């Protein structure tokens, strides 16, 4: 009922504010790519950010099981090896024009750095922990507190990637960024 | 007009003082007047409104850690870029520990400037020092020769988050003593030296 109007509006969102951004479509053009009234979209969304909040869900879920899809099919043969794929995953899928705009320019705007942070650390530390976790078992990182190196990391990670998505040349700064990323994750790694 | 770069000063003063103690959202601007001890349009006449006041707190907030960063990294005796680094690293977990720091930059000031106006700040204050020193340890062959500035951004992106990461922990002392450790570690495993 008002969960088909959701996924119609949050679908419909998602693809124009992906194209055009937060800033350049209002909720009347996505009311009408979902096919509802105004007044259907203003009882299931108060504000043009409480459906935004909803649509980072979304996209940062189907972000993480596209990483993690990555990282199974690369051939990664040690847990090391699956922390580089894994950063190289991060990198290819914060390359697709949607994620790009609506998690790496937009999300950081609309939801502020604590709002980021709390969606971030949600979608991404437990897959984090898992990588590192499995990295000190094999004896390929050092033993250490894994929540505040997860945390670190995870925010490089970002960073990495908003610098890549903001910057005037991005095939060159991608380029550059994954060397920093890879001389960082092997100074941790042993052997 | 004497009296007027009086009043600014005093402004900036009282509000950095209150906005500290009890973060921006916490304090009016009339509390703010009456600790500087002058009328709501002198006050006025300065700053348009709550969010222009905090704008230039924050610039002299900032200058400040950047003086203290300058200052401890001067004071640990650092003799090699590496040593500079280590030094530079520790100091500012020291200095975004303070605590009105902690309020006024890494609580109240992304809130208040908005994301854009907070990145624009950061930067300003901070991509200087971290390229000077990465450019300094590439120098003395303590660095492998790679481009400074995408370096730089991404160890801005893991300090800001560990400083964070303290900042909102339940126990701020052990999250201070693990994330420098694992920073160390993180630096030591790039730096020769
Ligand atoms: O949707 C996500 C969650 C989080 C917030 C938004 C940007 C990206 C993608 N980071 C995760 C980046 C990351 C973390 C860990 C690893 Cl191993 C790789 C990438």
């Amino acid at each position: 009922r008002s969960a088909a109007t959701r996924e119609a509006l949050i679908t419909g969102a998602r693809k124009l504010w992906g194209l055009r951004g937060y800033a350049e479509v209002g909720t009347p053009e996505i009311a009408t790519e979902a096919g509802v009234t105004r007044g259907a979209m203003y009882h299931q969304f108060a504000d043009k950010a409480a459906l935004f909040r909803d649509v980072v869900e979304v996209v940062e879920q189907d972000v993480m099981a596209r990483m993690a899809t990555l990282v199974a099919a690369s051939g990664a043969a040690t847990p090391a090896d699956a922390i580089r794929a894994a950063v190289d995953a991060w990198l290819e899928v914060s390359g697709d024009p949607e994620v790009r705009q609506l998690i790496l320019l937009d999300a950081p705007v609309v939801l502020g750095w604590a709002g980021f942070r709390d969606v971030a650390q949600r979608y991404s530390l437990g897959m984090t922990e898992q990588l590192i976790t499995e990295a000190i078992r094999a004896g390929q990182l050092a033993r250490q507190p894994v929540r505040p190196l997860a945390q670190v990391l995870i925010g490089a990670l970002d960073e990495a990637a908003m610098f890549i998505a903001t910057a005037d040349d991005p095939k060159r700064a991608r380029r550059e960024t994954r060397q920093v990323l890879r001389r960082l994750i092997d100074g941790m790694l042993n052997g």
